[PDB]
Parts: structure tokens; sequence; C-alpha cells
């Protein structure tokens, strides 16, 4: 059957829209009136107070500060944790710091603040609302959908995915921030976010552990041209893991009646926010798997460069070469979350075989790093060891490195190579010395 809502078309309840394993209930999405989608426009000139725009009343747009010669980015919410109500506008403000943009925050709280399955179905109508506004801008004002970027978090990722399908995949870009798993993962492409929804789709996965039994609200399934899995995509540094327990009560979670640490689910947008100002701190390395990446493979950046996770992912050369490209990287646990990966190779030197740990610190014109463990076990002179480390600072031009070992024997590194990921640049350092344990050995350019 289907309910029709005027200019937003009809909404069917048969397969695959409803009556499926992931969504058995055959109810219909609420009316546009009951969802009350609100398009709140903010621009560099009006960053504090919004200008409500309506596709059905074109004058709201004509009289607004919407600039036809600027890109447009829609930001759509989903799960809203206590105190995070203002994350959409916060995101717009960060964008304002680096670009001129029409930032439209999509508020559909009346439609989302209800039982989960209902909210999930309501995404269809919010998606139709977005598609219609984009269609008005395009057909009536000559503003191409190519200038439009739809950012959707949680349930909002499927809202934007629906908008894209309606636009026949012509919207410029869609960014899915930890797309909601319950009621979407495993279903046909027509009912969820997928690569065909936009000319370019990038996804950040941050809470991809199964909702049952792990309480991971995000999708593990790949749904973009680029699918980023920072820190593995299931557990983020700095976030308390959720207690492994009985079905969820996916609705109790959604509606705040059940305990749930939303930290991992929200990290997706937290990383996006930071990537706006610090994209160089989020270089992503395409790789067949996270374990492979963690085993020091898929480094340095490939010939096409590394896609920068977040805001600047659209700059990636191979962004649409294929779909479901897995991209990995690790982040910090707080603040900017930025990291700079370096492949460190150490060739040991000395007269005695020892047992212990070897560490290396990097020194550059931008500053120096802390010491990082490269290897632990038997330390044999002339043996070479390699480890890719995620440093919390960009040292810039590496001018020297320091070697340190621990558990009056002496040990040293005759040569250490440090390769930066961005361009594969190898810096070599050399020394003919050896030091006692817990003493820093400096190695200079060679
Ligand atoms: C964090 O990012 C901001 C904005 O780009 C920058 O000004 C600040 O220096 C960064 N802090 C660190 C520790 O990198």
């Amino acid at each position: 059957k289907e309910v029709c809502y005027g200019h937003l078309g009809c909404f069917s309840n048969d397969k695959p829209w409803a009556g499926m394993l992931q969504r058995p209930l055959k109810i219909f999405p609420w009316s546009p009136e009951d969802i009350d989608t609100r398009f709140l426009l903010y621009t560099n000139e009006n960053p504090n107070n919004y200008q409500k725009i309506s596709a059905t009343e074109p004058d709201t747009i004509k009289f607004s500060n919407f600039q036809l010669d600027r890109k447009t980015r829609f930001i759509v919410h989903g799960f809203i944790d206590k105190g995070e109500d203002g994350w959409l506008l916060d995101m717009c403000k960060k964008m304002f710091q680096v670009e001129k943009v029409n930032c439209i925050c999509v508020d559909w709280r009346r439609g989302s603040r209800t039982e989960y399955t209902q909210a999930s179905y309501n995404t269809r109508v919010v998606g139709a609302e977005i598609a219609f506004l984009v269609q008005v801008l395009s057909t009536e004002m000559g503003y191409s959908p190519e200038n439009v970027h739809l950012i959707g978090h949680s349930l909002g990722a499927h809202v934007v995915g629906e908008a894209g399908r309606r636009l026949e995949g012509h919207v410029g870009r869609i960014t899915g921030l930890d797309p909601a798993e319950p009621c979407f993962q495993g279903l046909p492409e027509e009912v969820r976010l997928d690569p065909s929804d936009a000319m370019f789709v990038d996804v950040i996965h941050t809470d991809s552990a199964p909702i049952i039994p792990y309480l991971g609200f995000g999708m593990s399934q790949k749904v973009g041209h680029l699918d980023f899995f920072p820190n593995g995509g299931k557990e983020m540094p700095g976030c308390q893991k959720n207690i492994l327990s009985t079905i969820v009560d996916i609705n109790g979670i959604w509606e705040g009646t059940q305990n749930f640490v939303a930290c991992n689910h929200l990290r997706s947008y937290k990383y996006y926010a930071s990537s706006i100002l610090n994209p160089d701190g989020f270089l992503g390395y395409p790789c067949s798997s996270y374990e492979k990446f963690q085993q020091n493979d898929c480094f340095p950046c490939p010939e096409e460069g590394c896609p920068k996770m977040g805001h600047y992912a659209d700059q990636f050369e191979g962004k649409t070469a294929t779909v479901e490209q897995t991209v990995y990287l690790n982040t910090g646990d707080s603040g900017n979350f930025t990291r700079w990966r370096y492949k460190v190779s150490v060739t040991l030197s000395g007269a005695k075989k020892l047992s212990g740990y070897i560490l290396v610190a990097l020194y550059g014109n931008n500053g120096n790093s802390k010491q990082y463990e490269i290897f632990k076990g038997s330390l044999k002179p002339e043996a070479r060891h390699v480890r890719d480390i995620d440093v919390d600072i960009n040292v810039g031009e590496i001018q020297k490195v320091k070697f340190l070992w621990n558990n009056r024997p002496t040990l040293g590194a005759s040569q250490i190579t440090v390769q930066s990921g961005v361009d594969g640049k190898e810096y070599n350092f050399c020394s003919s010395d050896t030091v006692r344990e817990d003493v820093l050995q400096s190695l200079y350019p060679c």
C-alpha cells in the first residue's frame, strides 16, 4: 500500500521498504507536517541566527543570504546525545573559518524523537524534503546539484542517502557519519545509503560493532566510494565501550530509557569537525584490511596520494575509481584527534646480543616527538626492525632522530630511516656510537 504526500510523492510499505527481516513492521512514514523538517540556513554573514528556507515558498530563499556562487552543505542529525543539540551549527562555524558556504542545518527532531522504527521510516520523508529543495534550487534558480554536499550522521546518513536516490545520484557529494545499522544494514540499496546515491560518497565508520550483542549503532557494511575505518571502526580511543549485553532495546537506546555510551557513535562527526581545520592530521591509507595496516603494510601513501578523512576527502584522486574502498588510519583520544604516521626502520649496532626494548624519537623543524617503541625481544647487532608509528605531532622536516634502549652493556642504531606517509619521503640518519641503557643516542643526516 502507499501514502501520498502531495509534492513529495508517495511512500509504499511493501518490500523492500517494510516487511523485511530488518524492518518487519509495515507502518508508513509520518506526514511531512508531523515530521516538521526545518531547513535552517547559516552563512558566513549570518553565523549566529538562522534564516529558515522553504522550497514551497521560494521567496524565503530569494530574500535570504543564500549565495548562488558558493557551495552548499546540508548537515543532517540522527541520534542526539544530551548536550549535543548544537553540533550542526558548531560544524557550520568551523567550515566558516575556512570557506564561504551556504550551511543548511536540517532539523527533523519532531520526526526523529519517536519510536526507532518510526524515526527510521520518517527518514524517507526528510530525504524527500531535501531532494525537493535541491530540485527547486536547480530547476528554478539554475543552481546545479553538483554544488551540493549532504552530510548525514546516524539515521541522518540514510536521510541523505534517500535524498540522493531521488536526485538520481546527481548530488555532488554525500558524507555518511557512522550510518545507523538497525533497520538498514543488509537491505537493498534503494532503502539505504550506498555509493550510487551521489557522484561521490565518503563514509566514516566509528561504532560498527554489531548492535546485538555489542551495542554498536553504526554500520559495518561498506556503503560509499570510500569507507574509512578510523582506529578499526569499532572502538575509538577515549570512548568507554558499551556493556556486551541482551538485545539491545534498540528503541530504549534511541529514546534514552536504556543506558548507552554514545561516544563511539558520535566520534564520526567529532572527527569530521576536526578534519575541517586539520585535514593533514587525518591521512588515510587504502588497504585490504585493518590488521594488514596494523602490521606495517599499506604504507606510505599510494601513488594517487592518501585520501584525507573528512572534509577534504573530495580532493582524493581515486575517490570514485571503484566503490567500497577500505581506508584505515588511527587517531588520538581527545582534542584534535590528529595523528601523523611514520614508518621507522632501525638497524642495530653493538658488540653484544641483548634483551629489551628499542625506542625512537623524531626531531624536526616543527618540533619533536615522544619516544615510540619499535621492537621488543632479542636485540641483535646488525638486525633491522620496522614499525609504523602514529605520532601526535607533525615534526616537519626531520633533522635528526634519537635512539634509546632498555630492559653495563651498550647498544646502538647505526642507521635509522623514517618515511613520511604523505609522499613516501625517506629520511636517513646514521651514527657509529652505542649507548648504555636509558641514554639517548642522537643520529644525524646521512
Ligand atoms: C588543534 O587544531 C586547531 C585548529 O586548527 C589548532 O589551532 C591547534 O593548534 C591544534 N592543536 C594541536 C595541539 O595540534
